[PDB]
RNA sequence: UGACUGCGUUUUAGGAGUUA
């Protein structure tokens, strides 16, 4: 169903302690991730989303810790970081070296999104993923290819 | 039902609390 296929996305989503918070601030929260994790620094999770979050939060104030921290599971889904556990503590965490790129880090993302959509049964074409996670027509065939890659 | 806050999930995953 035309606006109905994108909100049972969502709450696939969300189901999985996920989120996904529009095209323009998921991008810059991303970027904010990518900020604070490429030059090999190992952040707690609660510290990482501390990063992004405070800088995000004064443009956007639907950016909670909860709400970011939504959007870092989906990474954790990705497999996208080196984890260190600790004993009595907290795991930190770094970015895999090959994760250390918007373009490589997005796609990550991306493919898991489609992945969520795709263990829930959600038949969805490149063009509305296009629309969906980049609000254009740009990256259909991005899209494509994570999906073409995904079913083998 | 939402929102929020911890802790956990790389052995892949959630779940508890607070709140209207």
């Amino acid at each position: 169903n035309p606006q109905q296929l994108s909100s049972n996305l969502w709450a696939a989503v969300r189901a999985r302690g996920c989120q996904f918070l529009g095209p323009a601030m998921q991008e810059e929260a991303l970027k904010l991730v990518l900020l604070a994790l490429e030059d090999g620094s190992a952040l707690s999770r609660k510290v990482l989303v501390l990063f992004v979050v405070q800088r995000l939060e004064p443009r956007f104030p639907q950016a909670s810790k909860t709400s970011i921290g939504h959007v870092v599971q989906l990474l954790y889904r990705a497999s996208c970081f080196k984890v260190t556990k600790r004993d009595e503590d907290s795991s930190l965490m770094q970015l895999k070296e090959e994760f250390r790129t918007y373009e490589a880090l997005r796609r990550e993302h991306d493919s898991q999104i489609v992945q969520i959509a795709m263990e829930a049964g959600l038949r969805i074409a490149p063009d509305q993923w296009s629309s969906l996670l980049y609000g254009d027509q740009s990256h259909k065939s991005h899209m494509q290819s994570i999906i073409d890659k995904l079913q083998t």
